[PDB]
Formats: C-alpha cells, structure tokens, sequence
C-alpha cells in the first residue's frame, strides 16, 4: 500500500531519530559501566534496546507503506559526566516527544490511523517511562547530593 | 590505562565500521522480510545482532584504554534486489575483513596484543560465518538460477 | 590363528580400497558443505563415518589373523562438480562391489568362513545403502533437471 | 620437548611475580575482613584464586618445556587502609600486564607460540578484569567520597 | 576469499601430515587391542579422532580460502612393539610440532591471522596433549620397568 | 583485642612455615603429574589446599590479635625423585609438627586458649594425615619395591 | 559426679555472667529495632539466643558436678545510643573474655579438664564472634562515620 509522502517523509525523520537514541544510550550505558555504576548501565542498556525496537517499528512501517527508510542516524550529544548524561538523555527523550507529538498530529490530518497508533504507543514509552525515569534521577541528585546519588548506582 | 593512540583511533575506525554494517543488516533483513523471504531475513538479523556484539566489545575496548568512541557510524550502500544486498553485504564484509587484518598487525607493532585478540575473534567471525555464507548464497544463485534459490528463501 | 596368505593379502587389499573410500567421501562431503549443499555434505560425511567402520573391521580382522595391515589408501579421484561428485563415488561402489564379491568367492575357497561373513555384511552396505543412493541422486537430477535437484540439497 | 631456555627464564620470572600476586591479596583480602569490608574480602579473595590459577598454568608450562620452577615468591608491598591496598594492588597489576607484554614479544621472537597464548590469556585477565576493577574502585572514592565508598563494601 | 597460495601450499603440506598420523594411530591403537592393552587402544583411538578433527579444520579452512586440498597422506611408519610404537608416535608429533610452528610463522608473514589462529590450536594440542603423554609413558617404562608399565596397561 | 607479642610472633613463624609448605606441595603435586603418577598428584594437591587453609587460620587469628602477618614464605627444599620428594615433604611435616608443639606450650603459658585450640587442629592434621601418609608411602616402597610402588601411583 | 567445689563456684561465677549478658543483648536488640535499624536488632538477636546457649551449657555443667546453680544475673549497664551500645556490649565481652581465661587455667589446676573444654569453646566465641564484630562496627563508624553507619544497618 503507498502511504502518503508527507507521512512516510516524517517517519524517516523521527527513524533517524531513534537510530541516534539508540546510539546515545549505547555510548552512555558503556560509559556508565566503565566508571562502575552497574545500575545506570543496566538501565541505558534496556533503553538503548527499546530504542532498537522503536527504531524497528518505524523502518518496517515505512517499507509496509512502500517508502524506503533513512538509515543515517542523526548527531548524537553525549555528555562527559553523570549529571551531563542524564542532561543530554532527558533533552534527547523531550526533543522525541515533541517530535512524536507532532507526527501523530500530520498522521491523523492524513488519516493514516495505524501510522498514528505506532507513534502514540511510542510517545507513551517516551514521557511514562525513559523520560520520566531521567527527571527523577535528576531529582534524586538534588534531594540527596551527587556523591549520594552516585553511591546508589554503584 | 592509557591505550597507544595509533591504536585507539584504530579501533574508533573499525568501530564506526561495524555501527554501519549493524545498520546495513538492519535494513537488509526487513527488506527482506518485506519481500517475504524469511529465511534471509533471518540470517541477517542475526548477522545484525553479531555486528552489534562486535561493536560492543570494540566500544568498551575504547573506553578501558582510555579513549573515547566515535559513535558515527560510516555511510551504508543498501542494494535494491536480493542479488545486489548479498553483493553489496559481501563488498562490506570483504572490506572489513582487510580493515581487521591492518589492525591486528598495528595492535602487534604497538605491542598491544589484548586489542589483537579482539580484533582476531571478529576476523574469524567475518571470514568463516558471514562473508563464507554470503559467497555461498551467490554461488547457489549461480548453480540453480535465481529463481529457484528465491523459492528456497521464503 | 595365523590365516591362510591369499586371504589375509586380499583383506589388505580391500582394506586401502576402504581407507580411499574413506577419504574420498571425506573430500566430497566437505566439497559438498562449501559449496551450501548441507543435505549432501550430511549424507557423505555419513558415508565417510560408514567407510571408517568397514576399513576398522578389515583391519581388526588382518591382525586377528596374524597378518600386517597395509595403511597406505588407494588414490582417490574426486569430481569437481555435484553429477562429476556422485558419478565418481558411484564408480568407486561400483569398484568395491565387484572387489568384495570376488572376495567372499576367494574366502570360500579358502574355508576362511568368518572373514567371507565380514565381506558379506559390506557388501550389502555397498549395494543398498551407499551405491543405491547414489543411483537415486543421479536418476532425479535425470528426472526434475540439475537445478530442481541442487536446490532440494541445500 | 625442552623449551627455549631465554623463554624458560621468563616464564620463571613470570611465576615468581604471580606467586607474589596470590600473596598480596591473601593478606589485603584478609585485612579487608578484619575491618567489615566484605565486598572487597570477596572481590581480592577471588582475585587471590585468580592468580594461583595464573601461576599454575606457568609452573605447568615450565615442567612440560623441561626446566625447573622457581617457587621463592617475589616481595610483597601491602598498603595499610582501604586506598593505600587499591592503589598497591594496582601497581603491582601494572608492573604484571607489562611483565607480560614483554613475556609475549620475547615468545613470538623464539617461535614458543603455544607459552605466548598461555601469557595472552593471563594478559586480558590482567588488563580487563582485576586491574579496570581497582580502577574503577579508585574512582568511585574520587565521585562520591571515601567515607561513601567504604559503607558501599560493607 | 582467495588465499594466499603459499599459505594455501603450506596447510595442504600439513593435511597430509595429519592424515598421515590419523592412521598411524588407527593402526597402533588397533595393535594395542590385538595383544590386550586396552588402556593404549583407548588412547591412541581417542588420538586418531583428534587427528580426523585436526585434518577436518585444515581441509575446510583450505577450501574456505578457494584451495584445493590434498588427500593423499604421508606415509607412516608404525612401530613392532609398545616402546617402538609409542617412540614412533613421539617422533611423528615432534615433526608435527615444528611442521606447525614453521606454519604460524608463514601465516603471520603474510597475515592470514585466522589461519594461524587455527594452528595454533592444534600446536597447543600437539605440545600439552598427545606429545606429553608419550613422553610420560616412556619415562613411566624408564622408571618402572617396560613389564611393569605393560601390566598397568591392561 | 591485642595478643600478646610473643605469642603474634610465634603464630608469624608459624605462618611463613605453612605458606612455605604450601609451595612445596604445589610443586611437588605438579612434578607428579609430569611424570604420570596422578595418584600422587590428586594426594599432594590436596595438601597443598590443606596447608593453604593452614596459613589462612593463622594469618586470621594473627589480624584478630591485631598483629601483622608475615608474608614471606620460608625457603622450600623440593627433591627430585619420587623417594627423594616424599622425604623432604616427611622432613618438613616433622619440622611443623615439632614448630606446633612448642607454640601450644607457649600459649598455654601466655593464657592465649583460642591460638592453642588452632595450632592443636593443625597439630592433628600434621601427625594424623599428612605425616602418616608419607611415613606409609616410603614404608610401601620399603615392602613392595619403588618400581611396583610407582606403577601403583599412576 | 562432684565437682572440685573451687571450680564449681567458678562456673557459678561465669553463669551469673552468662545470664546478665544474655539480658543486657536482649535490652539492646530491642532498642536497635526500637529506632528502626533491623541488622543491629538481628544480631544482637543472634547474640542473646547464644549468650542463652551458654548459660545453658554452664548451668547444665554445674548440675553433672552435683552444685546448685546461682541464677541471680549480674547486673547489667546498657548504653543510651548506638555507640555507646556497642561500647558497653564489647566491654562486657572482655569482661567476660578474661573470666573465661582464668576460668580455664582454674580448671586445668583442679584437673577438670571437660569444664576447661566447654569455657574454650565459649571463648572461642567470644574472642572470634560477638567481640571482633563489636570492634568491626566501632572502626566501621570510625571509618565512615556515624551518620553513614547508621544508614547501613536500616
Ligand atoms: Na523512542
Ligand atoms: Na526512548
Ligand atoms: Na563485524
Ligand atoms: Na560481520
Ligand atoms: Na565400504
Ligand atoms: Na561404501
Ligand atoms: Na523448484
Ligand atoms: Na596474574
Ligand atoms: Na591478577
Ligand atoms: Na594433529
Ligand atoms: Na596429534
Ligand atoms: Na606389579
Ligand atoms: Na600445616
Ligand atoms: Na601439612
Ligand atoms: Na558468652
Ligand atoms: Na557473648
Ligand atoms: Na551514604
């Protein structure tokens, strides 16, 4: 079935969004292992993983609509210290939201539904649980200090 | 420890390598379960999933030496029938293959021979699974024509 | 018991005609897996594992009889393409056939009945297992084409 | 089979080193739990165990190539609180990884390529297991504090 | 992938090789049954299996590298007696083992690292396993007396 | 809780005579096995781990007593026959027995209960087990011959 | 049996000790639970049902040798906050330590040498458990201080 241009443009675009998260939790995860915090890598591995899947769901929706998928990741930004990476994870997760906020909105105004429920089951994932997770590490650190903080993951 | 930096750029080199040929199964295997030919998309997938490992342990690799990862992965050359992914994966595998015979003799005159080691079990991974599997899969299109082996693919 | 000369001689001669065999199928089997033809490469390499059985009980029987085995194989005369492949081991069957049915004739003759019952039991390995399959392979490449038949040996 | 004897020294010089490394971690292990530290009790416990492995695997090779094994255990240099026992355990790993980088040259040079895989396999113990573990150890005491460290390895 | 023609050359000179020691233990192992030694039959048979799985590698890694390889075997030399045929085999390992360490050398000169990987394996095999054991069971014949060592044999 | 000096330095002679013991067992247990006696190995190796958990209770005790281990092995005396290696391993079993018996005396003097309790274990061990064996080992060669006695250790 | 009355009276002396211990970790266990640190209250758990085994044993002792057992407990003199609670139990553990002492030296005099076994093996106890934990806990506050003690024995 060919899907609408407009659509299957925009599907490439948060693609290469996905690919580049999943690519900046791949980095950021190893990182965390390198300095000894297992829980932090144990978390970005898992989303680096959802990420692939998020990835996966938009290249095979866009081959099912006879587009043909972008597959350059876009920059990634990784930070160099623990509360830089969470930084940069959370302005990467709320740039997605918006992105996906977005792309449901073109979806439904070019009634493609199931491109649209794609994107709305991936916007959940992205503000309830990788995003949210972001701001309470974030959070934790204020209410407790860094180096408490940091302890917590070892 | 500090890694020598001849041969952490090195690795950096083969490891945005193998974040390209990951990406370039990604999109091979869908499109060829986007064809309906579940046998190849198999075998790709899990080629995939190889070259994620393969990245992986030269990231972390990177990161122990004391260096930092470039996450960038190298431009991919999808091909656009089943005979031009195979040739076009096989063109990858075959370069890669040189690019890991070139590190392995550096990472010896450095005298790093853990890094060697690494590079040597993905040199065996190249040579004897994929790019071995790859010039099977042409040779059957040449023996039994490309329909029958397309037949045998599904 | 030292086992009259014309017997334990001939039991030699089998016995490199079966070491060949052994080495032959061991040649053609792997030819076989190389080329990803898996069905051919298993059934040869099973061939290769039924040849080792019939040389170890020629062997065995030489010594029981007091005699000196000759290890030194027979030439073997591998094909370079699947019909030049079976045809080749059809002849060499064909060879041993004729080889055991003059044997078993020798061992009457002889009184050497024990060792005419070991020949007896190889050569109905020889006619209905390996040489009959053989024929089969040759008469469906006869019967669909050459390449209906490689693609049901993948 | 008598080995070379300049890779026969090595190897002994080699022995003498890891016979010292079990001893320094026999006692930093024990000093660990004499003060509640059970997590770094277990951690150069194991460690410990690791090294006599080590100079098993060399006292084994030296008696196969021949010679003679030297069993009078290099000096030990333990430290007396927590970051004085890391940073001497780290030492001491540095001097083994370049002990054995040059034990892996010297066996290339003299053809001992099976002596050079067992130094390879003690060298990525020595480089990606205890020494980035005590690295990473120094600098979580550098991102959370000492006193927050310690309560992590009770 | 085409290899290099003198590696290629070099590892069809050690598939002989090791064709040629399959069979001298096959028969050994089958003269040590013959007189009742059931402890050497049970070795040496373990050994002419290890042998098949050592010509195996070699074989396939020839035709991976789009050689051709020969089956021919060299011949063997078997001895008369146990303290003959256990020297006989020690001397053929012996060749063995420099015929291989000569070959690692080759591989490194013109970087065929997977294939030197793989002899590697086998020397490693040769040195630790069926080499040492006969020298163990000749120093056992040295210190025990050769009737001594024949009755433990049994 | 603070011992007293005499007794901490007692218990540290006694410390570098079982890490001392320990060594020797170990190359005493592997010079066995060079040779093909694994009855003689499993025996000595068992030794070895009962003289490391020898030193071990001592080094314990003598940290509890807020005491400084002493590391440094004694000098070992390895022999170099099969009779020559039992009498050394006999002559330092009787040297520790006698080190031990004079140390319960002397905590019994200084009213240190617990240290006695220990070197008394230790004590048992030394006469009960390992002395005993090797009083029965060289008695065997004595009735039976060395040559039977090594064919009943292999 | 009747006991040597000098002895028996001793053993009174350390049970009316026993008993008072036994209360005084019963009152500080409570409390540890009282202010919500559940590993304190575990141990000291643990420790109050030994104190209670030990008393068993002493009183059990006491009726063999034909005495009547004191069961008035000493006084005891629990602490205010966790340091001075750990304080006060390892003061009473010395106490007791150097009754146990002379306890046994009393009974080696008067040849009871099954009472000297059952006070050793309670001294044992008290040196090698209930005391060097007390004294581990005080250098762990005294290593991480109070606050972070604290948070650990949650
Ligand atoms: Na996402
Ligand atoms: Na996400
Ligand atoms: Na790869
Ligand atoms: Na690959
Ligand atoms: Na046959
Ligand atoms: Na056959
Ligand atoms: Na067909
Ligand atoms: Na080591
Ligand atoms: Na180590
Ligand atoms: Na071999
Ligand atoms: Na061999
Ligand atoms: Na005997
Ligand atoms: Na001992
Ligand atoms: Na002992
Ligand atoms: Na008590
Ligand atoms: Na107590
Ligand atoms: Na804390």
């Amino acid at each position: 079935m060919q899907g609408h241009p407009e659509v299957i443009d925009y599907l490439n675009t948060l693609l290469t969004g996905e690919l580049a998260a999943r690519d900046q939790y791949f980095i950021h995860s190893r990182m965390y292992e390198d300095w000894g915090f297992s829980k932090l890598y144990e978390r970005l591995n898992h989303e680096m993983e959802e990420e692939t899947q998020h990835a996966d769901a938009l290249l095979r929706r866009i081959l099912l609509l006879e587009g043909t998928p972008r597959m350059r990741p876009d920059d990634i930004h990784p930070g160099t210290t623990v509360p830089e990476m969470l930084e940069a994870d959370l302005k990467l997760e709320r740039h997605v939201r918006a992105a996906l906020a977005k792309g449901i909105a073109l979806c439904e105004q070019h009634k493609d539904f199931v491109s649209r429920d794609i994107l709305k089951a991936q916007l959940a994932d992205t503000e309830e649980d990788h995003a949210y997770w972001l701001e309470q590490q974030l959070g934790l650190i204020a209410r407790m200090g860094l180096e408490n903080y940091l302890q917590s993951q070892i």
